């Protein structure tokens, strides 16, 4: 099946998923002097004190923490959504060395990894209904590079040990994302997709400008991670990021 291999990495995945060449494709490259400031934008809320963890996932393409969403807790809203969209789970893409691993890039400038908090909409019930939708997800994205450590980031990077391959899980309960949130919430905004298959036409997303940085040693146990699953020949889990996919004249606003 999909992964990001030779053989079956990103421009294999359009035979599967035709929408892969589609209209509103991510990632993007940010082309920070074409990006036209949105005064119409309201201000973005992001709300994650009630955020209630559950488990942490090798899925045998990134990890997910998850979260759960049976009631309104953690919760995006503001920016250029209309309603409320609640946190189902978050993930990174990251490379093999510092100098790439982003999916989203700034003036083609790649960032050391990204992370997705994903959410969906709640006047669709659920994330399968809302995944239906043009308008059932928001993803916040955030750029990481190496630098000093996320403190935040710790708990994540020392659970990895105990979900080295694909289909591990483990208890991660009473983790707070609110630990990886850069300072500022400026941010760019444009209409886009999943960027793994079924690469669905669903999601706002909303990149922040303001990168986190993280240690050299915190990335490197990101990259200790297995695709393959146990008993099965080592895979380092790394670059497991799209590359920047045509804009077709979407445009991308800026809050600021
Ligand atoms: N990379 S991503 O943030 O666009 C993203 C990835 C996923 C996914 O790769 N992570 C999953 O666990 C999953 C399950 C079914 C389909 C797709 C996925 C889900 C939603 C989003 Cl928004
Ligand atoms: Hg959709
Ligand atoms: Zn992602």
């Amino acid at each position: 099946h999909w992964g990001y291999g030779k053989h079956n990495g990103p421009e294999h995945w359009h035979k599967d998923f035709p929408i892969a060449k589609g209209e509103r494709q991510s990632p993007v490259d940010i082309d920070t002097h074409t990006a036209k400031y949105d005064p119409s934008l309201k201000p973005l809320s992001v709300s994650y004190d009630q955020a209630t963890s559950l488990r942490i996932l090798n899925n045998g393409h990134a990890f997910n923490v998850e979260f759960d969403d049976s009631q309104d807790k953690a919760v995006l809203k503001g920016g250029p959504l209309d309603g409320t969209y609640r946190l189902i789970q978050f993930h990174f893409h990251w490379g093999s060395l510092d100098g790439q691993g982003s999916e989203h890039t700034v003036d083609k400038k790649k960032y050391a990894a990204e992370l997705h908090l994903v959410h969906w909409n709640t006047k669709y019930g659920d994330f399968g209904k809302a995944v239906q939708q043009p308008d059932g997800l928001a993803v916040l994205g955030i750029f990481l590079k190496v630098g000093s450590a996320k403190p935040g980031l710790q708990k994540v990077v020392d659970v990895l040990d105990s979900i080295k391959t694909k289909g591990k899980s483990a208890d991660f309960t009473n983790f707070d994302p609110r630990g990886l949130l850069p300072e500022s919430l400026d941010y760019w905004t444009y209409p886009g997709s999943l960027t793994t298959p079924p690469l669905l036409e669903c999601v706002t997303w909303i990149v922040l400008k303001e990168p986190i940085s993280v240690s050299s040693e915190q990335v490197l146990k990101f990259r200790k991670l297995n695709f393959n699953g146990e008993g099965e020949p080592e895979e380092l889990m790394v670059d497991n990021w799209r590359p920047a996919q045509p804009l077709k004249n979407r445009q991308i606003k800026a809050s600021f």
